[PDB]
């Protein structure tokens, strides 16, 4: 019943053509916090986009002795009982930092929402190994990463990776959930594949409470990644709440934007998030 209620509002926004107005209201209401660390001169080459930075209060800090900076934010959705690390696609010089973050934060799942190249432009470095016999060694952070197997499906691929801390020789299995079919322009026409992908992430065990937060990225870590986090958080809230129809997607998005700027980068992404929540509410 909460799906039919939200669907009638959705149809009202469609008929009004008010998606852009609602979206601009969100942009205007969104939190503004300092990002002084991200903007230090020494961090210039650690940011893929000069206009997308983590706030100081929620940034993930690396623990090794150097420079603690990575373009990544901890989004703690307390009522939904889930935290997420949203991060940019790693750069050629930050793939060691990325896996150091995964190790130190105890994450067991990585959700990737882009292809490495799209429309003939690079969105992310090739930060995992494509071939079993060609493992990756990150000499700066002393980590080794091996492809163990992969399950390639028509719309997404799940890879079983082994991440080894070369200092301690401890190994962990990391699952790489790679949504490979987001369209080159716009958003998916239907959220069915997106929701089936989310189900596979949530059923994998990689997001058990015993493990650290899932790491989610796209190219900047705000648009497609914001859509995934927003839909997942809203659907979780529909279980936490006594009345599932009380979940207000705009309010949830504003709460997420306390922890990372720019989440949801277009009105079409906002509409898609509503559509995904409406459909997932049925199930
Ligand atoms: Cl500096
Ligand atoms: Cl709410
Ligand atoms: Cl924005």
């Amino acid at each position: 019943m909460a799906s039919m209620e939200m669907e009638k509002e959705f149809e009202q926004i469609d008929k009004s053509g008010s998606w852009a107005a609602i979206y601009q209201d969100i942009r205007h209401e969104a939190s503004d916090f300092p990002c002084r660390v991200a903007k230090l001169p020494k961090n210039k080459n650690r940011n893929r986009y000069r206009d997308v930075s983590p706030f100081d209060h929620s940034r993930i800090k690396l623990h090794q002795e150097d420079n603690d900076y990575i373009n990544a934010s901890l989004i703690k959705m307390e009522e939904a009982q889930r935290s997420y690390i949203l991060t940019q696609g790693p750069l050629p010089n930050t793939c060691g930092h990325f896996w150091e973050m995964v190790w130190e934060q105890k994450s067991r799942g990585v959700v990737m929402l882009n292809r490495v190249m799209e429309k003939g432009s690079l969105k992310c470095a090739q930060y995992w190994p494509q071939k079993e016999e060609k493992e990756m060694i990150f000499e700066d952070t002393n980590l080794k990463l091996t492809l163990i197997s992969e399950d390639i499906k028509s719309y997404y691929t799940v890879r079983q990776l082994e991440l080894e801390n070369l200092t301690t020789q401890e190994t962990r299995e990391i699952l790489h959930f790679h949504y490979t079919t987001w369209p080159d322009f716009g958003v998916p026409e239907s959220p069915a594949s997106f929701l089936n992908f989310r189900f596979k992430v949530n059923e994998s065990g990689s997001l058990s409470p015993e493990h650290g937060p899932v790491v989610v990225h796209c190219s900047a870590g705000i648009g497609r990644s914001g859509t995934y986090c927003l839909a997942d958080t809203c659907l979780l809230l529909m279980d936490k709440r006594k009345d599932p129809s009380s979940v207000d997607i705009k309010k949830v998005l504003l709460e997420m934007r306390k922890f990372r700027m720019g989440l949801i980068q277009t009105a079409d992404q906002l509409r898609f998030s509503y559509l995904a929540v409406i459909e997932g509410a049925k199930f």
